[PDB]
């Protein structure tokens, strides 16, 4: 699929740079015709088929296709797509409250109420995605943005669908791999992947929200990955002594090696606690 090839600068003015990645940079922008604000994500294209630099056309189109399907309050929305010789530019909904990663870095740790307030939104967004057979595959605090961080109960949106895939045949088997600290054992072992991988990531996020510590983090990527594959984690008393048994139960049912025995997104919403790259 081809995208708009007019110069994006003729329709938008850019400003503050929100984030910078390995193959993408995001900048705040304003549409000239409406004055409405957005986030422009510039994704670097590959210059040759055998090039390691840039993102393949296939991978860019997958992200765009998935974003176009989604429409939910807890998921970033896509407005337009432009492209030129060097980049594909996604004009996305602007979320300027910062990363949940940054929010957590300031509060150190959250109360169960604060954690569940965030989790309920993440679960609702993932429920929507999984209902459409969409696996995100890169869930972590950095990919959860707040709309406004200056309110007692910040609302969020899931972002960065760069690894997202449609799981129409139950699983995907193509070496999909995210950040070591958050990937499920099946990812570490290069096995078929499904929606279950996202649930494991949610368990890791929940552990972090409640303790300010990462469950499988080692001193090197290989150590972290080895820890993940062996499900080498513990609810350290220093961090969890005053955490409810139900919260631990919730995490324990997500950090399960066998994907088939792991809680599904529907299970997570009915759980009593809720129910109202890889190489160094």
């Amino acid at each position: 699929t081809v995208f708009r090839q007019e110069n994006v600068d003729d329709y938008y003015d850019t400003g503050e740079e929100l984030g910078s990645g390995q193959f993408a940079v995001v900048k705040k922008c304003r549409e000239k015709s409406t004055g409405l604000q957005y986030a422009a994500k510039f994704i670097k294209k590959r210059r040759t088929k055998s090039s390691r630099r840039g993102v393949s056309r296939e991978d860019i189109e997958r992200e765009v296709s998935i974003l176009k399907e989604i429409q939910h309050p807890n998921v970033i929305t896509l407005h337009e797509v432009y492209e030129n010789k060097t980049d594909v530019i996604l004009i996305l909904e602007l979320v300027a409250g910062g990363e949940l990663f940054d929010f957590l870095a300031e509060k150190e740790s959250l109360t169960e109420e604060e954690a569940t307030e965030f989790l309920k939104q993440i679960l609702n967004g993932v429920y929507y995605l999984h209902s459409l057979q969409i696996a995100h595959f890169d869930l972590k605090p950095e990919n959860i943005m707040l709309l406004d961080r200056n309110v007692p109960k910040p609302r969020i949106k899931i972002i960065d669908f760069g690894l997202a895939h449609k799981i129409d045949f139950g699983n995907e088997f193509k070496n999909i791999f995210g950040t070591p600290e958050f990937v499920a054992p099946e990812i570490v072992n290069y096995e078929p992947l499904g929606l279950e991988a996202d649930m494991w990531s949610i368990g890791v996020i929940t552990y972090i929200l409640l303790s300010g510590a990462s469950p499988f983090l080692g001193d090197t990527k290989q150590e972290t990955l080895a820890n993940v594959s062996a499900v080498n984690y513990e609810f350290e008393d220093e961090y969890f002594s005053n955490t409810s048994a139900l919260a631990k139960d919730f995490i324990r049912r997500l950090l399960v090696k066998d994907p088939k025995k792991r809680m599904t997104i529907q299970d997570s919403l009915q759980h009593p606690w809720i129910k109202p790259p890889q190489f160094e």
